[PDB]
């Protein structure tokens, strides 16, 4: 929690999307290096002395800086990254005196885990969504590279054979891909009513499939 010790370091990791670090600059080294500055005029530093400097925007895409009152006092602060980053990414602060001996907080976030991969004829790979503005990924992969429905906008509705309007089950929600890699993208902002089971078929040339069934979670 506290970087109370000067010449020293405290650190932290964010090993899973959606996970916060909490930290303090101690009423006695009380001042946060870079300057704080909230959303998207967030800095930090990028070598731990501090003498080297970024936004925050241009290190880690989805994260954020809060900033609240200390407990034995100074300043609190909370990093949350919503989507891991592609390479694993250190980010750095000091803590250091009023106007300035310092306190150094190292924070590691993880890259992103690879996207599981759906390979083999018949297999269901079976993946979740619980949370509001959250995403699932998977990869139709190896010889099953083919995402079905071809067309975004569609899905099929456990025993996969029936296309229908993805915002037909869960307004709102959308699917993505990465073409190049096989990587598809499932996103919901607010929770259907219903808890739903969507379906896509990552197919070989034979038409063939490994299935994909998302449970997206009632709100």
């Amino acid at each position: 929690t506290s970087c109370e010790t000067e010449g020293s370091s405290i650190s932290f990791t964010v090993e899973k999307a959606g996970h916060v670090v909490r930290f303090n600059c101690p009423s006695t080294l009380e001042e946060i290096k870079p300057a704080y500055e909230a959303g998207d005029s967030t800095k930090v530093c990028t070598t731990a002395d501090c003498s080297n400097e970024a936004a925050l925007k241009d290190v880690l895409k989805s994260a954020s800086l809060a900033q609240a009152e200390g407990s034995s006092g100074g300043n609190d602060f909370t990093l949350t990254v919503d989507a891991l980053p592609e390479a694993e990414t250190s980010v750095f602060f000091l803590c250091q005196r009023t106007g300035a001996d310092k306190c150094g907080v190292h924070i590691l976030v993880k890259a992103a885990p690879q996207a599981p991969v759906c390979s083999a004829q018949d297999h269901t790979l079976e993946l979740q969504i619980t949370a509001a503005n959250s995403d699932t990924s998977f990869v139709c992969g190896g010889t099953f590279n083919v995402i079905k429905p071809a067309n975004a906008a569609k899905v099929l509705q456990d025993s996969c054979e029936t296309e229908v309007d993805l915002v037909s089950l869960v307004p709102h929600a959308s699917r993505s891909a990465l073409e190049q890699s096989g990587l598809i993208k499932l996103s919901v902002t607010d929770l259907p009513q219903q808890q739903q089971k969507l379906c896509y078929r990552c197919e070989d040339s034979s038409q063939k499939a490994c299935k994909v069934l998302v449970t997206v979670s009632a709100s």
